[PDB]
DNA sequence: ACTTACGGAAGG
DNA sequence: CCTTCGTAAGT
């Protein structure tokens, strides 16, 4: 099942994968033109041994280690100093080697950067060609442009035959801090004005990280955020005066603070405000996510204690808008929608997530199973669903609007294509009505639990990302969107990763890349996962979304070029405003069942009391899918033996021979755990039961008592989990709907996108829409 | 269709 | 040196 690609992505991702075919005297010039601040005379042009060197231009330096290539540097301004020397600013251009892009990035492509410098002109080894790519957006152009890339190449060929100069061209900003690729700022740059914006931004940034006072001891400035008396801030736990699996007991959240008054250099006085969970568990189960607590205690601080601002209301005045997950920080004590594209829909997690921000509307999804599909179009009785494999359905699109010519397949596809019936081809999206495009690839090949990695069948499942990108090429919307596991961004080496984001540059996109963990977002189950955002160049990029959960895990950075490391957004071990959530949380309401329960509708019999049970409940009165699978005899005598404690696992198992009912005596062990209990840790998980006060684990598509990530009982009951409760983990509500049986229900389940983090990206996407300036 | 037997690399 | 987070072979 070779995937069906474009040229484009075809040609960038050659030498790899398959399906690939191969068919002395310096003098000033002009006039002056006016002067700087200081009061300099600023020029334009100069003559260096028969070279001009305009604004605008490169100039390439000397450097040591011969070795070495020289750096480029764009000049902004030149000027002649008060000693009659000549003088010129330039702006650093970073080579594509160096970049994060690796081996993918190409020889004549430069990125500009915020570093600058200005070094005596006579001292510039010379001058380089040099110009700046700008090119109209829209699919109507596309051919066009392939046109002119093929001819630009050609050139490019010819001048390596005969040891010409080469030719440099500029598109993007290069941003490690950022970690991504923006649009060029075509108006601030070659202004020749003796006024750098480099400079100036780096100057208002050195200015700040410095404490500074306000006049009449009003109120003081950190890190560019103010801070007043008679407000509320965040104090860290420990500044203010044993795990198993779901290490997140210990764990303490941001301190609310009231600033009373400043004290001496100087100190605060702040009064404080105390939590539910810090009474004990059993109050906080039953208490809302931002409630405090009133006392009259005042404590002395450092002005260092500091990370962030907030807002204390009664209750009367709220936002009244109740949504989940809650991004805003409030607490209390007594005509943009865009059309959207689904690929790889599955169940519709992500879809609804992003339908429920009121920025994307879905017409048209393609799902490859028939469960999933069915789940899909009871979910959302108005959108468009295609039951088939996505290369068929490319396939087909692009034969529709006559560019059969334009696409690499076999003939598997095209036999495929030709059996659809009129009906479905006329429903067919076209280009130029396509806005956004989402969706997730299949993420077993990248998988770390995967020991079979290197077979036939894994690596066609990598491959399915090259149709992902040739759909973003054949429609060129304003967005794009791609989701995956933690562990793609380093598989092989980050070869591939490297090379979608050069795919992604080839087509003219701003591209920014992150790392984000479901369990900070209001999720009780912990979930690593990188997403990658693409934009037009008209458009802006969006930001990434806070976490406002404790979660107890490191920073998850991404390892650029040249020793550098970029993390997309903090970790908030050490404190953050509202506590984890807890299983108890989650699944402490519903009522009790025995083991392989089948009956699919059934009904509440305990009202919701947990905050997290009413945002998931709602107006939902039907019970459904609470039900579990079976097992034999065996394994329940093992569940059974089970002690209902934290930390619980196999190890608790006595060592005896029993007779079952059948009449065979069977070892209580399985002998497959302490064969092989050295190598992987002892197997600490297996036949484990949940935690009370712990969290989920990471949801899976089959979870089975003997698994990799095991931790799949039930705290009390003698039993498997059933698949309400696993969709009430990943964060799905109550009126969700599944189809199949209950392997297809739970498979459905572990392959989907946690809602609250495809409203989190929603929203952040929103907020970049209608930041988009009028032409 | 259901149950049992298990490799290495990254980031801390 | 601990911790992480699906495929294939028998019944
Ligand atoms: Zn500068």
């Amino acid at each position: 099942m070779q995937a069906t690609t474009t040229r484009l992505v075809n040609r960038i991702w050659g030498e790899f994968y398959s399906n690939y075919s191969p068919e002395r005297e310096i003098k000033w010039d002009g006039e002056s033109l006016g002067k700087t601040s200081a009061g300099e005379p600023l020029y334009q042009q100069a003559l260096v041994g028969g070279e001009m060197v305009a604004v605008g231009g490169a100039v390439t330096l000397e450097v040591d280690d011969p070795d070495e290539m020289p750096a480029i540097y764009f000049v902004e301004y030149m000027f002649e100093s008060t000693d009659h020397c000549k003088m010129l600013h330039g702006r650093f251009l970073q080579r594509g080697s160096m970049t994060v892009l690796g081996n993918a990035a190409n020889e004549r492509e430069l990125f500009l950067t915020n570093e600058c410098m200005t070094t005596q002109l006579k001292d510039i080894k010379g001058v380089a060609s040099f110009e700046i790519r700008s090119r109209p957006w829209g699919h109507q152009y596309r051919k066009k442009n392939i046109t002119a890339d093929k001819l630009d190449w050609a050139r490019a060929l010819e001048r390596k035959v005969k040891d010409l100069p080469t030719e440099y061209y500029c598109k993007s900003l290069y941003s490690p801090e950022r970690g991504g690729f923006f649009s060029l700022p075509l108006s601030d740059i070659g202004r020749s004005s003796g006024f750098c914006t480099s400079c100036k931004i780096r100057e208002d940034e050195e200015k700040r990280s410095t404490i500074k006072l306000n006049v009449s001891k009003t109120g003081f400035f950190i890190n560019g955020i103010e801070y007043s008396v008679e407000d509320f801030v965040y104090v860290n736990p420990d500044s203010i005066g044993s795990f198993k699996s779901g290490r997140n007991i210990g764990l303490r959240a941001y301190v609310v603070c009231q600033l009373l008054e400043i004290v001496p250099s100087f100190d605060v006085k702040v009064r404080r405000f105390y939590r539910p969970e810090d009474v004990s568990a059993e109050k906080a189960y039953a208490s809302d996510i931002q409630e405090l607590y009133f006392s009259q205690d005042t404590v002395v601080l450092p002005p260092g204690a500091l990370e962030g601002k907030c807002e204390v209301r009664k209750k009367s005045d709220m936002p009244l808008s109740r949504e989940y997950p809650i991004s805003d920080h409030i607490f209390f004590c007594d005509e943009i929608r865009l059309a959207t594209l689904d690929i790889f829909a599955g169940c519709g997690g992500l879809s609804h997530g992003l339908k429920k921000a009121g920025v994307s509307d879905a017409k048209w999804a393609i799902e490859y199973e028939e469960p999933a599909g069915q789940a899909f179009k009871q979910n959302h009785p108005e959108s468009t669903v295609f039951v088939d494999n996505c290369n068929v359905i490319l396939r087909a699109i692009m034969e529709k609007g006559g560019d059969q010519d334009d696409c690499v397949s076999t003939t598997e596809a095209n036999e495929l294509a030709a059996k659809l019936t009129e009906e479905q081809k006329s429903t067919l999206p076209l280009p130029g009505q396509v806005d956004f495009i989402n969706g997730g690839p299949p993420c077993q090949g990248f998988s770390g639990m995967n020991r079979f990695n290197q077979s036939s069948w894994s690596k066609v499942q990598c491959e399915m990302i090259l149709a992902f990108l040739s759909f973003a090429d054949y429609f060129r919307p304003r967005y794009f969107l791609l989701e995956n596991v933690r562990t793609f961004v380093s598989f092989n080496k980050g070869q591939t990763f490297q090379l979608t984001l050069a795919s992604l540059l080839e087509m003219g996109y701003q591209v920014r890349f992150g790392i984000l963990e479901a369990g900070a977002y209001g999720v009780s189950q912990s979930r690593k996962r990188a997403f990658i955002w693409a934009a037009a160049p008209e458009e802006v990029l969006p930001e990434w979304p806070e976490p406002m959960h404790v979660f107890g895990v490191p920073k998850l950075k991404i390892s650029l070029s040249q020793g550098l490391h970029y993390a997309a957004v903090r970790s908030t071990a050490l404190g953050a405003p509202f506590r984890p959530i807890t299983v108890r949380d989650t699944i402490g309401d519903l009522p009790s069942v025995e083991n392989g329960d089948s009956r699919t509708n059934k009904e509440y019999k305990e009202v919701a009391v947990s905050w997290f049970q009413k945002e998931i409940r709602g107006n939902t009165i039907a019970l459904t899918d609470h039900i579990c699978k079976a097992m034999n005899e065996l394994n329940l005598i093992r569940c059974k033996l089970i002690p209902t404690r934290p930390g619980a696992d196999w190890h608790d198992l006595p060592k005896r021979k029993v007779t079952l009912s059948d009449g065979r005596v069977e070892e209580m062990i399985p002998f497959c755990l302490p064969n092989t209990a050295e190598r992987h840790n002892g197997w600490k998980g297996l036949y484990g039961r949940l935690d009370w006060q712990g969290n989920f684990p990471t949801s899976v598509t089959d979870p089975q008592p003997m698994g990799k990530v095991g931790m799949c009982f039930h705290p009390e009951q003698h039993r498997i989990l059933t698949v309400r409760e696993c969709a009430r983990s990943q964060g799905f509500p109550d009126s969700y709907e599944f189809a199949g049986n209950i392997n297809h229900k739970h498979r459905q389940i572990g392959n989907a996108v946690p809602p609250p983090l495809a409203f989190a990206l929603g929203r952040k996407l929103k907020e970049a829409l209608h930041l988009k300036k009028s032409p």
